[PDB]
């Protein structure tokens, strides 16, 4: 029987129908893993027949099956059973798991427990032990895989300096300048274990130290010196799990016959789970639950988040345009070009705005000027006016695309005059106690044409013969007063009721005399 | 020993408000009911018994309801995670046919033992009445509540939206009992499988869907079209529509026995596996690859987002602002050493574009940002902005730019003529147009105004009265003041023609020079 088994080749898969499609490939009807290394010179290793046969023969909770090896001359590889997540270093380095420490507590037992069996049969503890190769199932049961077939690795010195980029956690007695032997030590077990649970305890890679941090190299030649103090990265400073670096303590030190056996390591790991270390089967149940609570947990975090981004991309494509355009792009095909002459426009600006703003004192006035922009803003949602402009000259804001209505916008401009009247004694300049400025507006009514331009960010732009002579004409504004003109008189005469009173005829670039106004309320 | 005390005896004292509230153990869930008076009576003795008698694994606990003069309410357990008929509605959650094939056979056998013992009927049997557990463990609510519902007659809104989910039975009926009909349990279990069958909301089939009183009196009118919705044509499950096509059976006894179902539901079970923890655990794993999915679907989408919100941010200012994105948050206007500010427009843009039609105006106000497009890649200059016929910009960069605000006279200079001499008026093929370029060199002190849509500002007399003073310029040549024609000394290449001391509105007689090329 025994002779028919070993003749039998029972793990080759053959690496034929399989199909390619770190690198998950299909084979069996099932997820697989593939890994290969570079040789080509394989043979009927009768030790290594044994070897590979009886961990096909190996079962058990903790561990991780095999299926079958690449005997082809393009390529030799085992074939594992893929499990979902990734690397157990990236799952806790990950920060987005969230996980807790009877999570981590079951973790590192389940972990032992399979090490153990690991090392209770035939096949005796593995070379390394990385934190990174130390597997999760899709049932979240541990599994530690890449493990065992001697004389299936990459066993080389070849690479030379490039070695030193991972074997940090290599036993210290096996780190020396000699040629190690391929099995491995129980002592480099317990080492490889207790780095483990430093990592799964730190919450960072490999080595963290917050005083110093050192490449590979580094770390490697100072584990290297074998100084007289016991290197290693340090623990973290609490009484809370005294005990867990304590039992890492006595796997650290050099002396060889100190690392204790996993008899004591899983005696005194039950004893600290005897807090919570409850039952075998319902553990799996509540990890998973706990698990998923966090994950649902994040995932609605990340949407609010996202919720957030779309109103602020709103704010910047939409908000250009009048909030006619509001509906515009919120379904509004309908908001078009106009043709409404009932329009009322209101550009002012500060009496001396600029040179005694300027000339004062360097960066001393932008301040005041933001300030200026938002509470006349809070003021300009106090009417219903779509403001068209802030040039630096002068802003100008002209309003009814809102509702199209010619009455509507006669009374927003009237009102906002009487407005802009208060502004002139509001938002006084608060850094000079005594300084003020005054701002000078003008009303002129008229035919205007309002619409869309530009691309990557179009902006509505109401242009008219009216807006330029209205500009025109108004470049002489007076301080602390209002003109209006002969179009805008007529619409406050069927805007309602107000109190203007009679400037004359004023003598206008381009215009000529004009009859003007003044607004008193 | 039953009789001496209730162990129903939930006051608030005990538990916090903290619409589920807390009470030494996990969130207990609450329901408030108004009765507002009582005369408890051994019915009632037999209802706290039944209430307390059943612990099964598929019905939800509850512990003592409150009896105070002013409030009542039940303080069951909070099963948190929302409802069945929620946790299919909302469509990120992706349940494969496995795992509502599951939940129902589960909630077959949550009902079988649901009134095959002591307890008689619940006759509420709503899916938002049946939560899912914290792992997996649907229950099924209100069980018992001899009298806590709701009985008191309305006749109005409550018909119209909340009795839908009892069958005609029930609804061919004016005395509503506080426990419904064992048909009208099978009948709930229609409705339910209704629902759970596919992803609707409730009682909806496909194509014509009457409103809710219409769903009413159908209910109550019901002809000889027995009108159950009918499941999807998907022939994978036609089966299951045996089960429905059944359950809601016109004659009260053709609902088949409830124990009968469960059988058949058996025999329709696919054999996944026949371990109790089994279902679970897959359940869980189906659930949480779910949620996985979820995650990397958000996590890409707001990356796409932001990603998009940032280039037109980066577009709207110039590039320094580009750099104050990157990684500055506050920034403070700079009082530039020395910069050139370059104002344009046509003579008579104004006329010329009122005289047009405003609608091919708007063709006349594309070909206007298009052919400004071009004169937009010249050097190293920000467009302030674009307010009507005059299109103007400066050469300010966020570093020393090597004295390149001389460079701003020479790109506008090279750029006019190229632009004025094929670009066209579409709707205005036969007019054509002029542009004047009026150039000053000056410092001036600039920055971002405002936050919410912050725009760079730049503030300086030289801008201010090289603005008004290019208003009225020379024809169709670029003038260049003084000040910057002395810059224009210190770099070389190009040649100035120098117009004189023309007059200049709060300047007086001020020189100014011809662009040459
Ligand atoms: N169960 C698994 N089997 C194979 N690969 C896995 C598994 N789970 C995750 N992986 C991914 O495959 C890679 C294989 O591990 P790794 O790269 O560490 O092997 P190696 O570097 O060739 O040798 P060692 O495992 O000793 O480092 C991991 O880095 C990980 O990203
Ligand atoms: N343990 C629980 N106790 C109470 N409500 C819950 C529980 N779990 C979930 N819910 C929520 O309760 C809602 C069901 O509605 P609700 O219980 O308020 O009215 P009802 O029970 O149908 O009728 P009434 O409340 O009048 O008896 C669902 O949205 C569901 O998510």
């Amino acid at each position: 029987q025994l002779e028919k088994e070993l003749a039998s080749e029972l793990w080759r898969v053959r690496w034929e129908d399989v199909e390619p499609s770190a690198k998950t490939a299909y084979y069996k009807g099932n997820l697989v893993a593939v890994k290969r290394v570079n040789r080509k010179r394989i043979e009927l290793t009768r030790k290594v027949l044994f070897e590979l046969k009886h961990m096909r023969d190996v079962q058990n909770e903790h561990l991780t099956r095999f299926v079958g090896a690449c005997t082809d001359p393009p390529n030799i590889c085992i074939l594992t059973e893929y499990c979902p997540r990734g690397s157990l270093q990236d799952i806790l380095e990950n920060e987005s798991i969230t996980l807790d420490w009877m999570f981590r507590y079951s973790l590192t037992n389940d972990i032992v427990k399979g090490m153990l069996f690991l090392h209770n049969g035939a096949i005796c503890s593995h070379g390394n032990l990385k934190s990174s190769n130390c597997v999760v199932d899709g049932r979240f049961v541990l599994k530690i895989t890449d493990y065992g077939l001697e004389s299936f690795r990459d066993l080389d010195p070849e690479q030379g300096h490039t070695v030193y980029a991972k074997k940090l956690w290599t036993a210290p007695e096996l780190l020396r300048m000699a040629s190690p032997p391929v099995r491995g030590s129980q002592a480099g077990d317990v080492y490889s274990f207790g780095i483990i649970l430093q990592e799964i305890a730190l919450r960072s890679g490999v080595f963290h130290v917050e005083g110093l941090d050192l490449s590979p190299k580094e770390i490697i030649e100072r584990v290297t010196r074998g100084e007289q103090p016991p290197f290693r990265p340090s623990l973290a400073l609490q009484s809370h799990l005294e005990e867990l670096g304590l039992l890492m303590q006595r796997c650290w030190a050099e002396d060889p016959q100190e690392r204790p056996p996993f008899q004591q390591i899983r005696l005194t790991l039950r004893k600290f789970n005897r807090e919570n270390s409850s039952n075998i089967l319902d553990n799996l149940l509540s990890r998973m639950e706990q698990y998923a609570n966090n994950l649902e947990e994040l995932v609605e975090e990340r949407t609010q988040a996202y919720l957030e981004e779309k109103r602020k991309a709103e704010a910047l494509l939409y908000q250009i345009l009048p909030h006619s355009v509001a509906e515009q792009l919120k379904r509004g095909e309908t908001v078009q070009a106009e043709a409404f002459d009932s329009v009322t426009i209101y550009f002012s600006d500060i009496v001396g705005f600029t040179a005694l703003s300027a000339e004062s004192t360097p960066m001393q006035v932008v301040t005041l000027l933001n300030d200026l922009y938002t509470c006349f803003d809070a003021v300009i949602d106090n009417f219903d006016v779509y403001k068209v402009e802030t040039i630096g000259d002068a802003y100008m804001v002209v309003s009814g695309l809102p509702v199209r209505n010619g009455r509507l916008h006669a009374c927003e401009v009237a009102r906002m005059a009487l407005a802009l009247l208060d502004a002139v004694r509001s938002f006084r300049i608060r850094h000079r106690p005594q300084e003020q400025l005054r701002l000078r507006i003008g009303i002129h009514t008229g035919p205007v044409c309002a619409g869309v331009v530009g691309l990557k960010m179009p902006r509505y732009c109401l242009f008219g013969d009216t807006v330029n002579t209205a500009s025109r004409m108004e470049s002489n504004g007076e301080a602390l007063k209002i003109h209006l003109s002969s179009e805008t008189k007529a619409v406050l005469e069927e805007f309602g009721g107000f109190e203007l009173e009679l400037r004359g005829d004023v003598e206008m670039k381009g215009k000529g005399k004009v009859r003007t106004y003044w607004l008193l309320g």
